[PDB]
């Protein structure tokens, strides 16, 4: 779809097997996600937003639908404002800006 | 034009008379640009993401050049490591995300 940003571009996920929302964030490198239980090895790393650095979980080839659309890659779980979906997904799934 | 999300959506903007370099970001709500001396009236604000809040400077009606498509908004400035356009503004450039 084509997805105008008067409103926060916002979405629906499948992770886990879960739904949840998230917001499609062409400025952030990675795909961070609010506290939840994913099964499979993980791995603390950082991460470092607009004020400041969070510790997260790193997991690697996670399966995740965003909006119809498969995607298999990293995604950090930890203390976010919001869900957030970056570029590493947004490349899976053929997104780009238009102007 | 279209522009992929490989990496960093970054363009260049010109404001104040100045050009700089600044990140096309659907997830911001509104425009934050890094320290500079803008002339005019402005109003404390706060804005949160990963790390916590930080202060910034909130200038209303700023004219914004990006990529040669011109907008007018609000202009937040403060200590962001990156300069970034918002919502607020990708609006008004006709900026839409497709997949
Ligand atoms: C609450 C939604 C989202 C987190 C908001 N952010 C925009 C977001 O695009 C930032 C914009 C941003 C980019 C780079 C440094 C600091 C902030 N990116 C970000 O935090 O991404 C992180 C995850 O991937 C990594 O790549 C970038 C940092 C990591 S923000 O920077 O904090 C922001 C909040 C309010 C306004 N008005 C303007 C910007």
């Amino acid at each position: 779809p084509q997805i105008t940003l008067w409103k926060r571009p916002l979405v629906t996920i499948k992770i886990g097997g879960q739904l949840k929302e998230a917001l499609l964030d062409t400025g952030a490198d990675d795909t961070v996600l609010e506290e939840m239980n994913l099964p499979g090895r993980w791995k603390p790393k950082m991460i470092g937003g607009i004020g400041g650095f969070i510790k997260v979980r790193q997991y690697d080839q996670i399966l995740i639908e965003i909006c119809g659309h498969k995607a298999i890659g990293t995604v950090l779980v930890g203390p976010t404002p919001v869900n957030i979906i970056g570029r590493n997904l947004l490349t899976q799934i053929g997104c780009t800006l238009n102007f």
